[PDB]
């Protein structure tokens, strides 16, 4: 039997104390639950950035610049209207080694009480089909600055002829070198 | 008549992480080591990585045919045969993490060089995004403020496949090479 839908609240992430998580549980029921079909996966991951929580915001919220803060991005247009809100797309030229493939991804998610955004790949990346994500951003006092952890998520189909360890270990991969690149860009 | 191939030429440009007097120190290795022909359908680069580490562990990591998941992303295994040797011409089958059905990648180790501190190896078969790649890591220690720090550079030379533009394959090859040197650091400095 195979699960339907996700528990990530219950396995602490790797880059975070338990203490940590601790405080962070609530967040990971409330934003970081996936339904799942059968053929699907799903993961949560986690860094910690020496950095208050608003700056890391300002950078993950820029919907229309992903190349900011996340790897193999050629470039990303937005359309003449485009207005920063759920339901607008970017398309995304990734680098990839094949030929030119655009991914036109929708925001689903602009929380800015919270710290939470996420996003849905509606068309052009087949290694990531129905791709579904959610990061949110979490402030900590630490002995008088700020430490702040964010919180990765996805949801995505496993294709016909792969196995799920093969999907989810480069879905992982990717999102933790993007994360990665974040700490880069909002240290100081 | 005899063909004249064409050259790379990466001594005359200083790749980013390096600066001018550090890169004209290495310019002879470049020409030495970092030298590849290349037809019309190739592309060629050549990368820099400085590294706070004494470059005897920087070269035992890169040395370390059988194991290049140490130090590089995206390898889910690699195996080497039960008789393996640490010698040129001996292979390794790297297992790829690619978000494809499983795809294994046989690799030649082409430069042992243990004076220069030199290695390199080829792509022999199974990797369709790098077909004919060919890549060669040098390391190189200067004495900078009473510390060693050691320069890593990386060439690869490999076909653009037929529908990619020139551009693409090297900025995917870049981009792959880049997070590696990355990686690399995490693992040398201490």
């Amino acid at each position: 039997t195979r699960p339907t839908y996700t528990t990530h609240h219950l396995a602490i992430p790797s880059g975070v104390t338990q203490d940590e998580f601790d405080e962070l549980k609530q967040s990971v029921v409330e934003f970081h639950t996936y339904q799942l079909s059968q053929n699907q996966c799903s993961s949560l991951l986690a860094q910690r950035i020496r950095a208050p929580n608003d700056v890391v915001w300002s950078i993950v919220r820029r919907f229309d610049q992903p190349q900011t803060y996340k790897h193999f991005i050629k470039s990303c247009s937005v359309s003449d209207n485009f207005t920063m809100a759920v339901g607008s797309t970017r398309d995304v030229n990734v680098i990839s080694g094949l030929p030119a493939a655009t991914s036109t991804e929708r925001l689903d998610i602009l929380d800015d009480d919270r710290q939470v955004t996420g996003f849905s790949i509606i068309g052009g990346e087949h290694r990531l089909r129905n791709y579904r994500s959610v990061t949110s951003v979490h402030g900590f006092n630490r002995d008088g600055a700020i430490c702040t952890v964010v919180l990765e998520s996805y949801v995505v189909d496993v294709p016909e002829g792969n196995t799920e360890e093969d999907t989810r270990l480069f879905a992982d991969t990717v999102v933790k070198l993007n994360l990665q690149k974040l700490v880069s860009v909002a240290e100081s």
